[PDB]
């Protein structure tokens, strides 16, 4: 049975993606929170296995 | 080389991290973007191999 964990400070500083990629890589994690200081948005690095990496946009509705 | 990819749309729709997780795992993505109509914020859902979920949130600072 999971649980889903709550946790928001990965890291909520905001910088590029490679940079949070960068990190998301150093904890092994298969994703990383970072936020964008462009506009200082909530952005998600991924690690896709396909050689890429996943990067999600939010900044709500 | 990888591709850092820009992509918004997984589903914008406010839903319980349940609900996210849910289709996330019927992409058999490791992760999943929702965001909790509670507050109608960002919050990610992702597949924690331990046996777990792991689930962001961001606000924004």
């Amino acid at each position: 049975m999971i649980e889903i964990i709550r946790s928001k400070e990965f890291s909520l500083k905001p910088m590029d993606s490679e940079e949070a990629v960068l990190q998301m890589n150093l904890l092994g994690h298969d994703f990383f929170v970072f936020t964008d200081r462009e506009t200082d948005g909530t952005s998600i690095v991924y690690r896709r296995k396909d050689g890429k990496y996943g990067l999600i946009q939010t900044s709500e509705q």
